[PDB]
């Protein structure tokens, strides 16, 4: 294998992918969000109506382009993975999921980035757990652009991180 491949092995599957419809990704869409509402309830952490959407609120009613669903169900999948992990924290509040929308939905290097950034607050002990599990993901490859910490100083500490999710496109098998 090249060295790309080697150094991030276990990124690599996850990146396949797959035919999606544009009313299949909104089915998966409503579906994933009504399931991280109905968990934030149970676990007691507020979270906004952006914050739900996941960062695909422009898809709330008007399904994605026909060319643009598989790319975007790659990254809901990893964005609804990753705020899952986070719910798990003991946060207290998810503030923003904001996702810019990628150029196809208006890849010839060995990676796209994916850019999006989360919003959340809670005691420094669910930041720190929140912290590592942006970074510990085991299935999808997310790296920090730039992270925000701020004391509100209940001794809450906000949060804000710019991340790009990692889609290797071309690896070598």
């Amino acid at each position: 294998v090249g060295s790309l491949e080697t150094a991030y092995k276990p990124f690599l599957a996850s990146s396949a992918l797959v035919p999606t419809t544009p009313t299949a990704f909104q089915n998966e869409l409503k579906t994933f969000r009504d399931s991280l509402i109905s968990s934030c309830k149970k676990k007691n952490i507020l979270i906004t109506d952006t914050s739900s959407w996941l960062g695909f609120q422009v898809y709330s009613t008007q399904a994605p382009s026909v060319q643009a669903a598989s790319t975007l169900g790659f990254e809901l999948k990893a964005i609804n993975s990753l705020v899952n992990k986070l719910a798990e924290c003991g946060l207290s509040k998810f503030i923003k999921v904001y996702r810019p929308q990628l150029p196809i939905e208006t890849d010839q290097a060995p990676w796209t980035p994916m850019p999006l950034e989360i919003a959340f607050q809670g005691d420094r002990e669910s930041v720190l757990k929140a912290m590592n599990a942006i970074t510990g993901m085991q299935d999808y490859l997310f790296t920090v652009n730039s992270i925000r910490i701020r004391n509100e100083r209940k001794e809450q500490v906000f949060v804000q991180v710019s991340l790009n999710l990692v889609h290797f496109n071309q690896p070598k098998a």
